[PDB]
This record gives structure tokens, C-alpha cells and sequence, in this order.
RNA sequence: UUACACGUGCAAAAUCUG
């Protein structure tokens, strides 16, 4: 043929998605005499960026070499592309620094050559040099800067960027706008990205998706899952990445409904043999009490990463299956899994709400010696949570202090709440001052000593601390358990006689006390924190807020069928021995959460063995 | 005049009285 339609037909498969079409047109175009030129190489070199393919393109880098094409503007991009695709920076910049002359395209080709691997300042770098050298930045130059800013985190860089970038006339490109959003998100402005966002022209499904991704990483779930449905309502299609961020958003408030909803459209559209996708799906089951559903993933999962085995190392942690989670761990590191910083955060919070206390001593000692893990501050406070939870409140005090890190609200929280379940009054004084210097405004340290004061008799004394919370204005957030029935939650606090249905849910609940009296419960007193006589203690006990949502669901659900309660807060003694005694009256699996850990009760025991 | 583009999931605590 001639070099024009040699170069049309690897043109055209360069570009649309074919580069090994591209390839072997090249090697029978060669074959058949025709000599490629500067109107070849670039396609056939962006062909190599697209496999990856090293060892070819140094081989076209030669055929350049040998064309005396050295000097051209558009091979020499393609070459640092091409380098730069290929994880060879070192080269692709040695191609950049030997140009006698250069455009914004080979410019922008080094700078995202270095932002997509992983080294955002020196492309940052390069781009201010790009302005010394009063070169004009394109919108490929903007949006390549902007994904080095989202990844460093700099907000006023980036703003500078964003200011940079008006000014040259991009801010209508989908890609810079997308850009931008991801930008402001991952630099703490979730409220500039939502700007960008609001104000777009044209939005793909990018745009909603580094929406989404940043109210959900930034604990706005309930506004990345509205987001989701009106990108469904606005017609807007999915792909394999939205879908994570929205399963992490489900996790965080236990819409277990919602999540399987997800999980069917996982399955429609093909998205199920992907890692992110698997991950988020076992973490969803998980967080929304279904430990089962959630091992299911795990088992069908194709391939799995290092967050797929930390996602059920976590799963079991939070479940209480401490031994079943060590066993994973062992497996992970038999199938050749290196454990990150977030693997060790795991199994010893397994450890701490299973009670291994030796096996959660031995990873965490051996943390450092026979891993490259160095301790981060949540390991200490597994540790705290573990000898706490023991009741070595010594032992936590002690590492508290000892610790290399500076205590946190969260550590000596731990501590708190230790001192609550075992009474150690002096300590729980001790605790809780350390909580008001760090935050004032924490509700918790107030009523977790007047518990404790209450709990040792001292009324006076929790009258004070109560009095003292009111005066300084901190309000505390109504401790509830919830249970969606029907796609409907429904919220229930202790003593609520505010729902629809009061009357048939008490009038239930005292059906149940009669069946349990019967089974041999016997309410104690000791666990109520009110100053009342015994005849309001027991009545008491008997309406707090899981109690209130186990009766509606035995009311509203047909008779054997499993129920999840989701609380915010522990469960007292006796309300966890009653819950055992309802599991085997009622016939059902009740799994019941606290702040954060399961309970399983069925057939009159729970999975916790009286130890959480 | 060719070449250069953006979005990913897994981290320890506490509120039974709003
Ligand atoms: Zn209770
Ligand atoms: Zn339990």
C-alpha cells in the first residue's frame, strides 16, 4: 500500500481500543518495505502504553532512533508517554530532558507520567517550572495537577488551581471539573466539591461518583446513598467503582436492606467478580449482623487482596469469632498475603472482644520483630481494650501511660468504659478527668461516672456530675436500638411510649415477661441506675430500648424468623441474660449490637459466652 | 497538524436519662 493508508489503518485501532491490531500492522507494514514516519510512531508507541508493553517500545524507541526521528515533537511525546505508562520514569524523563523542543503535550506527558505512579510533588514540581518557562497549561496539564493535589492533600495548592484554572478558561471540562471535586473532597472542603458539583455543566458518571465517594469517606453516608438515587433517578449507570463507596455508606448505617439491593445489581451487571466490589460487600454484611452472608462473599470471591481478607478478619472481629479470625490470619499469611497496619488493628480487636488475652500479647509483641509493622496508636488502644474488657484496668492504666503515642478521647474512653463494667470507682474518676481536658464537650465521660457513681450507690455524688453536665450545656445522644422491618427502621429509646403501635408492643412485652418468669428469669436491680423503689427498678428493666425492639419485631414479623437490633450502646447484664432467655421462648436467632460488637443468642445462650 | 486526562473498598473506645 503506501505510508498513508499503512498509517490510517494503525491510526484507527490505536485510538479505538485495539493496540495489538495496531501492533501487527506495524510489523507487516515493515515486513512489506513501507518506512513508518513521525505520523506512525505516536500511535504505534501509544499502542505499546497501552499493554504496557516495555520491551516494544524500546524496540520502536530503536526504529526512531535509526529514522533519525529524534527531533520531532510528537514522537518524543509519545515516548515519554510511553515510558511513563510503563513504569520507567527514570527513562521517560531522560527522553523529557533531551528534547530540543517541547510543547505543553510533552510537558503534561512527564507531569502525569509522574502523578499516575505514585510521585505527586515532583509533578507539582515540574508544573511550576512549566510556569517559569511561561508555557500554557491545557486542560490535560489542570487535570493532571489537580489528581497530584487530591493525592497530597495541599487545599491551598489546589485552590491556586482551581483559581488557575477559571482563569484559563477549563472550568466547563468535564475532566477538570471531575477533577476538582475529587480534589476538594480529599483536601477536607466536602462543601467546595459539592459547589463544583452543583454548578457543572455536563456530569459523567465520574463526576457523581467523586461525589459520592467523598460524602461517604467523609461519614456523610446518608447523603452519598441519596446521591446514589437521584444518579439512578437522573439516569446515570453505575459502573464497578460506584458501587463501593455507596456498600461502604450502607455499612455505616446498617441498611442491610439497601446493601442487598446493591448485591443484586452486582450480580445483574457483572460486578461480581471484582475485589472492590467483593470487599465491600463482606464489610457491608458484616456491619449490618450478618456474619454469614458476609463469609459467603468471601468463599465465591475470584481473587482477593490484602483488603479482602482484612475485610473478614475485621467481619469476625467485630462478630466476636476471635479464634475463626486468627485462623484467617494464619491462611492469609499460608496463601502468601503480607499483613498491613490494618490487618494487626483487626485480629487484636478480635482478641479484645473474644477475651485472648495470650494469643492478643503474642501478635502485637511479635507485631514488629517478625513484620515490617510498625505500632500505630489503634493498636495501643486494642491493647487497652483487651486487658480492660479482662478486667486488668492496672495493666490499661499503665499503657496508657507508657504508651509512645499521646492519649486520645478514644484510649482513655476505653479505660472509662473498662472501669464501668468492673466498678473501679477511684480509676473511673481518673479516667473521666483525663477525657474533659482532651474534650469538654464529649457527653459520654458524664454519664459513664454517673453510671458508675449510681451503680456504687453514690447518688449524691451522680447527682453532681448530672448537675454539671447540664450547667456546661452538653447534651448527650439518646442511647436507641432500631430493627428494620419491612424496609422500615424503627427507632426505640428506654421507656418509649411514643410509637404507633405502644400498646400492642408492651402488652407483648408483658406476655413475654409471664414466659419468662416461668423459664426461671429472675430480674436483679443492681443493673438499674435510678434512685426508684424495687417496684419501678423492675419495671424498669423490663422497657429498655432492645426490649422494646425485640417485641415489635415478634409483632410484626411471622413467628422463627431472625431479628437484628442495632444499638448505640452496651448491653447491661440482666437485659443480656433475658435476651437469652427470649431467643429459646420465641424460638429465633436475635442478633442484637452494641457500640460495636454482635451478639448472637439462639436456643437460650449467646455466641459471646457471657463475655463481651 | 498526530501524542498528553479525571473517580475505589479494609483501623481501636463510650451514652438504658434527649
Ligand atoms: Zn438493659
Ligand atoms: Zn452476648
Amino acid at each position: 500500500n503506501s505510508v498513508f493508508s499503512w498509517n490510517s489503518k494503525i491510526r484507527g485501532y490505536a485510538r479505538n481500543g485495539q493496540p495489538e491490531e495496531a501492533l501487527s500492522l506495524y510489523s507487516q507494514m515493515r515486513r512489506s518495505g513501507i518506512k513508518p514516519d513521525n505520523y506512525t510512531f505516536p500511535f504505534v508507541l501509544k499502542a505499546c502504553a497501552s499493554l504496557s508493553s516495555l520491551k516494544e517500545g524500546k524496540q520502536i524507541h530503536g526504529h526512531v532512533i535509526k529514522s533519525g526521528f529524534e527531533s520531532d515533537v510528537y514522537v518524543q511525546s509519545a515516548l515519554i508517554d510511553m515510558y511513563a505508562k510503563c513504569g520507567e520514569l527514570e527513562d521517560a524523563r531522560k527522553v523529557f530532558d533531551e528534547m530540543p523542543e517541547r510543547n505543553v503535550v510533552s510537558w503534561n506527558a512527564m507531569i502525569s507520567g509522574y502523578a499516575q505512579n505514585g510521585q505527586s510533588e515532583e509533578a507539582l514540581e515540574l508544573f511550576r517550572e512549566m510556569q517559569q518557562e511561561g508555557i500554557k497549561p491545557s486542560e490535560f496539564t489542570f487535570c493532571s495537577v489537580l489528581s497530584a493535589c487530591a493525592s497530597l492533600g495541599s487545599l491551598e495548592m489546589g485552590k491556586q488551581i482551581h483559581g488557575y484554572v477559571i482563569k484559563s478558561g477549563f472550568e466547563s471540562i468535564v475532566f477538570v471539573g471531575n477533577a476538582l471535586i475529587d480534589m476538594y473532597a480529599k483536601c477536607g472542603s466536602i462543601e467546595d466539591a459539592r459547589k463544583v458539583f452543583d454548578e457543572m455543566p455536563e456530569r459523567t458518571v465520574v463526576s457523581w461518583t467523586a461525589m459520592i465517594s467523598g460524602y461517604a469517606q467523609n461519614g456523610q453516608s446518608e447523603e452519598a446513598l441519596e446521591l446514589f438515587r437521584e444518579m439512578q433517578r437522573e439516569g446515570v449507570k453505575p459502573d464497578e467503582v460506584t458501587l463501593p463507596s455507596v456498600l461502604s455508606a450502607c455499612a455505616n448505617l446498617g441498611a442491610l436492606e439497601q446493601g442487598k439491593q446493591i448485591h443484586a445489581y452486582v450480580i445483574k451487571s457483572g460486578f461480581e467478580s471484582d475485589v472492590f466490589v467483593g470487599s465491600a460487600l463482606i464489610d457491608m454484611y458484616a456491619k449490618c449482623g450478618s456474619i454469614e452472608d458476609a463469609r459467603k462473599v468471601f468463599d465465591k470471591m475470584p481473587e482477593r487482596d490484602v483488603v479482602s481478607w482484612n475485610a473478614m478478619i475485621a467481619a469476625y472481629a467485630q462478630h466476636g469469632h476471635g479464634k475463626e479470625a486468627l485462623q484467617l490470619f494464619q491462611q492469609m499469611q499460608q496463601e502468601g498475603v503480607k499483613p498491613s497496619e490494618v490487618t494487626f488493628t483487626s485480629i487484636l480487636s478480635a482478641c479484645s472482644h473474644a477475651g485472648l488475652v495470650d494469643e492478643g500479647h503474642h501478635y502485637f509483641e511479635s507485631m514488629s520483630p517478625d513484620y515490617g509493622i510498625t505500632p500505630r496508636v489503634e493498636h495501643y488502644g486494642c491493647m487497652v481494650d483487651l486487658l480492660g474488657r479482662a478486667g486488668r484496668l492496672d495493666e490499661a492504666e499503665d499503657l496508657i501511660k507508657s504508651m509512645p503515642f499521646q492519649p486520645n478521647v478514644v484510649v482513655w474512653g476505653t479505660l472509662l468504659g473498662a472501669c464501668r463494667v468492673h466498678g473501679d470507682v477511684e480509676r473511673g474518676e481518673r479516667a473521666a478527668e483525663r477525657i474533659l481536658e482532651l474534650d469538654p464537650e464529649s457527653a459520654a465521660p458524664y454519664v459513664l461516672l454517673s453510671n458508675i457513681y449510681a451503680a456504687a450507690g453514690r447518688w449524691d455524688e451522680a447527682a453532681k456530675v448530672r448537675k454539671l453536665m447540664k450547667e456546661r450545656g452538653v447534651k448527650k445522644e439518646p442511647g436507641c436500638s432500631w430493627i428494620e422491618v419491612n424496609n422500615k427502621v424503627h427507632e426505640f429509646v428506654a421507656g418509649d411510649k411514643s410509637h404507633p403501635q405502644t400498646k400492642e408492643i408492651y402488652a407483648e412485652l408483658e406476655r413475654l415477661s409471664k414466659q419468662m418468669k416461668e423459664a426461671g428469669y429472675v430480674p436483679d436491680t443492681k443493673f438499674v441506675l435510678h434512685d426508684v423503689e424495687e417496684e419501678e427498678k423492675e419495671q424498669l428493666l423490663c422497657y429498655h430500648s432492645e426490649k422494646l425492639a425485640i417485641a415489635f419485631g415478634l409483632i410484626s414479623t411471622p413467628p422463627g424468623t431472625p431479628l437484628r437490633i442495632i444499638k448505640n450502646l452496651r448491653v447491661c447484664g440482666d437485659c443480656h441474660t433475658a435476651t437469652k432467655f427470649i431467643s429459646k421462648i420465641v424460638g429465633r436467632e436475635i442478633v442484637v449490637r452494641d457500640a460495636n460488637r454482635f451478639h448472637h443468642f439462639k436456643d437460650g445462650v449467646c455466641s459471646c459466652g457471657d463475655y463481651w
